[PDB]
C-alpha cells in the first residue's frame, strides 16, 4: 500500500475497532445481533475517514473524531439498511443485496441505529470535562445529515427516478446523499479539531464536494464528466486555507 | 373540563405550538409534508406532558422542556410510524390505520423524524444557563429510550404476539416502549428543571412505573389489573420527597 492508501486503511481500522467495542453480537437476542451484523457487513463510507482526517488536519488528535467518524458510519448504515429494505413493493434500491435478516428486523434495527450513533458521540464528552458546546454542536451537524437537510430529502427525490435521463436531479440526490454525509464529517472533524469558525464552514464545503462527487461516481453513468472535474477543482480551492502534509493524504484519498 | 385536564391540555397545545413553528406544512414540498402530516395525526402520548410537568414540579420554567418535550412526542411518532409500516409481511402493527402516504415515504419520514427531535433539542442550547451540560445530557436519555434500551428492544420483542401470549413478555415490551418513553420524559424534565442525580433517578423510575401502565391500559387484553395498581403505588412512592402544587396534577394525570 501507499502511504495514502495505509492512512485509510488505518483510519478505517480504528474506526471499525472503536465500533467493535460499543457494539457487541451479543446475540441471537436484543436488537444487538442485527445491530452488529449490519454496521459490520455495510460497505464503508470515505464520510467517516475523512471526519478524522479533517480533525487531524487542524490539530486534533484521533481520539477527538473517533466517535464523531463512527457516528457517520452509522447514519450511513441506517440508510443503506433502510433504502435496501424490502417494502410491499420491494426495496427503495433496485441493486439487490443479500439479507441475513427479516424485513420487519431491518426496519428496527435501523431505527435504533440512527440515535446510538448520537448516543456514543453524546457520552463521548466528560472524562475530564471536554467540550460540550463542541460535541453538541458536532450533534447537531449529524442530526443535520440523516434528516431534511440530508439523506431523507436525498431519499425522497430518488424515488421520481428516471434511466439516466434527469442529470440534475440525479446530481441533487448524490450531493443531498454522499454529499451531505460528508460535508457532515468534515465539518465534525474540525469543530473537534477546535477550529475557526470560518474554517468549519470551508471544511464542510470541501465535503459536499467530494462526497457528491463520490456519489455521481456510485452511478457510473458518465453524463457527469465535466461536472466531476468542476467539483474537484471547488474542493482544491477549499483546501488552499489549510496545509501540513495531512493536505496531502486527504488530496490523495479523494483522487484530488 | 377539571384542573388537572385543563393543566394536561395546556401543555400539550403549548407542544404542538411549539412543534408547529419548527415544521411547514410546505404541501407537497419535501418530506415535510409527509413530516407534518404524521406528527400532528398521531395518538398523542402522555410522557410528553410528563416532560413539562416533571420540569415544573422541580422549580422549572416550561419554556425549558418545550423542545424534549416536543422531542418526546416525535420519537413517540417515528415508533408508531414505523410499526404501522406496510412491509412485505404487512405491518408490525396488527392494529391497522389509515395511511395517506405510501409505504416508502412513511419510511423515509419516520428516518427524517428520529434525528429532528434531537436537533430541536440540541439547537436549544442556553449558554446564559449552563445548559451544554444539561441539554447534552437531555440527548442521552432521548438517544436512549429510541434504541436498544427502549423502543426498538420493545419492537424486537414485540415479533411474534398472539392471543392466550406470555404475560411477563407482554409487560416486558409495555416498560421497553411507553415505559421507557415516560422514564424519559419525565427524567428529562428533571435535568432541564435542574435537579440532584438522586431526585433525577427517582423521576425517571416514576416515568417508568406510569409508562408500564400506560402501554398495559393501551391492551387491557385480560389479566393485568393486579400488576397495574403494584406499578402505581411505586409511582406513588417515587413522588415522596417532591413537593408543590404540581404533585397532585401529575397524580391526577395519571390517576394515581
Amino acid at each position: 500500500l501507499t502511504r495514502t492508501q495505509t492512512y485509510r486503511a488505518t483510519i478505517e481500522s480504528d474506526i471499525e475497532s472503536y465500533l467493535k467495542k460499543a457494539i457487541p453480537i451479543r446475540a441471537p437476542e436484543s436488537v444487538f445481533e442485527p445491530m452488529h451484523h449490519l454496521t459490520f457487513a455495510a460497505p464503508r463510507t470515505s464520510a467517516s475517514a475523512l471526519c478524522v482526517a479533517a480533525c487531524e488536519l487542524v490539530g486534533g488528535d484521533r481520539s477527538d473524531a473517533m466517535a464523531a467518524a463512527a457516528a457517520v458510519h452509522l447514519m450511513h448504515v441506517a440508510a443503506y439498511t433502510h433504502e435496501n429494505l424490502p417494502l410491499t413493493d420491494g426495496p427503495m434500491s433496485k441493486s439487490e443485496i443479500q439479507h441475513k435478516f427479516d424485513p420487519n428486523i431491518e426496519l428496527l434495527t435501523g431505527d435504533g441505529i440512527i440515535p446510538f450513533g448520537l448516543e456514543l458521540m453524546a457520552r463521548s464528552m466528560d472524562p475530564t470535562r471536554n467540550n460540550p458546546d463542541r460535541i453538541l454542536r458536532a450533534i447537531i451537524e449529524l442530526t443535520r445529515v440523516m434528516g431534511s437537510e440530508g439523506i431523507v430529502e436525498g431519499q425522497y427525490h430518488e424515488l421520481g427516478l428516471n434511466q439516466l435521463n434527469d442529470l440534475e436531479l440525479i446530481e441533487y440526490v448524490c450531493k443531498k446523499k454522499e454529499g451531505t454525509l460528508h460535508a457532515c464529517g468534515a465539518a465534525c472533524g474540525a469543530i473537534l479539531g477546535g477550529c475557526d469558525e470560518d474554517k468549519i464552514e470551508k471544511l464542510r464545503r470541501f465535503g459536499l464536494y467530494v462526497g457528491t462527487v463520490q456519489g455521481l461516481l456510485g452511478k457510473n453513468r458518465s453524463g457527469f464528466e465535466g461536472r466531476i472535474k468542476e467539483l474537484k477543482e471547488l474542493a482544491v480551492k477549499e483546501l488552499e486555507s489549510f496545509g501540513g502534509e495531512k493536505i496531502e493524504l486527504i488530496r490523495g484519498v479523494f483522487e484530488l
